[PDB]
C-alpha cells in the first residue's frame, strides 16, 4: 500500500463520520477529534501527489523557521506569501497590535525554536545568547543520548500566547531513534485537511531528514497526530474529486552536499526527484 | 467491542513489532514509536480490568495536581506512595537539588498547570496569582467559547526543565467540544504500558469527567497518545498471562454531588461502581 492511502482514508472518515461544527471566521467545517497517520520517511518523501504541494514554499519557510526569524517579510522577499496576511496592518491591527510594525508576527515557531521563554519585544531585536535553544537542544541529545525519551522541541508557550498573531498549530513535535533511523512526531492541535494538512507533512519530513542528516541517521518515520482535523465546507466538492485520483509513487528528497551544521544548509542542497503530482486544486 | 481490547491489541503489538531500546537505567525494554487509542467515556470509566488499576492512587494524586502541589509528602500522607521515591533525599542528591528539601518534586504538573512560565523557588513557596492559570483558562474557554481549537493545558516547560525531578510524561493535552460532548487528548512523551500507562488513562478520563460536570457538558472520548510505547523486558511474562485474560464490563463513575469550581471537588464526591478485575 501507498503512504498517501493514509491521508486519503482520513478525508474519506472526516466526510463519512464527521460532525458540522463552527470555525473561528463562522465558515462551517466537518471535523473528527484525534487522528494519526504514520508516514515511512525510507527512501521516499511523503510529498502528496493526489493534489500539487507548494513545495518550494515548505522549503523556504522551514529555513525561515531555523533561522529564527518572526518577520513576515523576510519569508516573503523569498516568493513565499503564505505568511504575508497575518503579518499586514489590517490583520494585526483587528488583534490589537497597533504598534506593532508590518510583518511583525510577534513570538511564533521561529523564536519558541530557538529562544523559548526569551522577553519578546519586536522582529528586529537581538536575542542572541536569549531564551532555550531548542533546536540545538534535540540534535545535541539525538547525538549523545540516542535512547532519550524526553526529545522535544515545544513551540506552545502559554505565557506567549497573548502577543502572537496566531497561536502555533503544531504545538510541538518528539524525536526518537533507534536502529539508527532518526523517527518524528509531531502534535497538531488543528488541521485543514484541504490546504495545510499536506504542506505540513512535508514540512516535518523535510525537517526530519535535515536533522538525521546531520546527527548522521537514517530518516525512519514520520507519526503524524491530529487534533482538531477539519473540512471546510466550500473544499467538500473539490475534496470529493481528489480522492478519486489515485496516488503516484511518491517522489525522493536528495541532500546534494554535505552540511555540519542545521544552519549551514541552503535551498541549493536540496533536491526532490521524481516529483510527478497530479493538475493543482484551488482551495 | 470492548474498550480495553485497544490497550490490549497495543501490548499485543509492542511484543510482536517492537525493537529492543536501552532504557535510562539500562533496564531494556521493548518499544513502538507513536500510538493511538480512543476510550469512549460515554456510560462508562476506562478502568482497566484484566488488571487492577490503583484507583485510590490516581483519584487522591489528580486532586493533589488541581491543588497545585509539588510536594511528595502531601499526597504521600494520604496513603499514595507513587511520588515518594522520586522526593527522597537520596534521589533529589543523584541530580543535584541538594539544598532542596525532602518531597520538593520541583515545578512539576501541579506548579505549571497553575503557575505556568512563573519563578519557582520551593515547594512551599506563595506562588497566589503568579504565572498561568492554565486549569482555569480551559474551563473558562470551554464554557464560553466551545469551538475554540487552542483549549490546550500544557505541562512540557522547556525553560523550568532543568528544576524537574522528572521531566513530565504528559506533555500536553487539549480539549474538545460538539454535540454537548467534553473530549479530551493527552500527548503522553513516554509510557510504560506495564504499569504507568493503566492508571494514566484512569487520571485523564477523570480530569474530563471533572471539568464536563463543571462545564455542563456529557464526556466525550479520551484520546491517548503515545510517543515511545515500551514495555520493560521483565514484565514481558507476566504481560503474556494478562494478555490471556478477558477484559470484564468497564465500571461508572458517580460524582455524588453538584460541585461549582474544579477546586471544590473532594475525594468523597466521586464513587467507582461496578468495578470487578482480575486478579493478580
Ligand atoms: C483557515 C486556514 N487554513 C489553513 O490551512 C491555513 C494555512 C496557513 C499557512 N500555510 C502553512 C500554508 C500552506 C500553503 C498555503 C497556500 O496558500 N498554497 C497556495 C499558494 C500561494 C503562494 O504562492 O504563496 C495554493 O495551494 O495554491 S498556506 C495560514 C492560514 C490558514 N488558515
Ligand atoms: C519504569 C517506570 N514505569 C512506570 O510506569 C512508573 C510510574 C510512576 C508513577 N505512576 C503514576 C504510578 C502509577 C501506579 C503506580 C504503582 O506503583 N502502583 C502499585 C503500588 C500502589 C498500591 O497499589 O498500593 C501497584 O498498583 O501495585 S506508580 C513512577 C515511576 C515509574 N517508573
Ligand atoms: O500549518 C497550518 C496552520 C494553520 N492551519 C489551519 C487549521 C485551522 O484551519 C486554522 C487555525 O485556526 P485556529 O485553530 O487557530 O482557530 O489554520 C493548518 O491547517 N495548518
Ligand atoms: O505516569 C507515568 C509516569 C511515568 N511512566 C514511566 C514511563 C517510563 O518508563 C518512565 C519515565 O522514563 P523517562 O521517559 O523519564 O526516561 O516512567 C509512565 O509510564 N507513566
Amino acid at each position: 500500500q501507498h503512504g498517501e492511502l493514509q491521508y486519503l482514508r482520513q478525508v474519506e472518515h472526516i466526510m463519512r463520520c464527521g460532525f458540522k461544527k463552527e470555525d473561528r471566521t463562522g465558515t462551517g467545517t466537518l471535523s473528527v477529534f484525534g487522528m494519526q497517520a504514520r508516514y515511512s520517511l525510507r527512501d521516499e518523501f511523503p510529498l502528496l501527489t493526489t493534489k500539487r504541494v507548494f513545495w518550494k514554499g515548505v522549503l523556504e519557510e522551514l529555513l525561515w523557521f531555523i533561522k529564527g526569524s518572526t518577520n513576515a517579510k523576510e519569508l516573503s522577499s523569498k516568493g513565499v506569501r503564505i505568511w504575508d496576511a497575518n503579518g499586514s496592518r489590517d490583520f494585526l491591527d483587528s488583534l490589537g497590535f497597533s504598534a506593532r510594525q508590518e510583518g511583525d508576527l510577534g513570538p511564533v515557531y521561529g523564536f519558541q525554536w530557538r529562544h523559548f521563554g526569551a522577553d519578546y519585544k519586536d522582529m528586529d531585536s537581538d536575542y542572541s545568547g536569549q531564551g532555550v535553544d531548542q533546536l540545538q537542544k534535540v540534535i545535541d541529545t539525538i547525538k549523545t543520548n540516542p535512547d532519550d525519551r524526553r526529545i522535544i522541541m515545544c513551540a506552545w508557550n502559554p505565557k506567549d500566547l497573548p502577543l502572537m498573531a496566531l497561536p502555533p498549530c503544531h504545538a510541538l513535535c518528539q524525536f526518537y531513534v533507534v536502529n539508527g533511523e532518526l523517527s518524528c512526531q509531531l502534535y497538531q492541535r488543528s488541521g485543514d485537511m484541504g490546504l495545510g494538512v499536506p504542506f505540513n507533512i512535508a514540512s516535518y519530513a523535510l525537517l526530519t531528514y535535515m536533522i538525521a542528516h546531520i546527527t548522521g541517521l537514517q530518516p525512519g518515520d514520520f507519526v503524524h497526530t491530529l487534533g482538531d482535523a477539519h473540512i471546510y465546507l466550500n473544499h467538500i466538492e473539490p475534496l470529493k474529486i481528489q480522492l478519486q485520483r489515485e496516488p503516484r509513487p511518491f517522489p525522493k528528497l536528495r541532500i546534494l552536499r554535505k552540511v555540519e551544521t542545521i544552519d549551514d544548509f541552503k535551498v541549493e542542497d536540496f533536491q526532490i526527484e521524481g516529483y510527478n503530482p497530479h493538475p493543482t486544486i484551488k482551495m
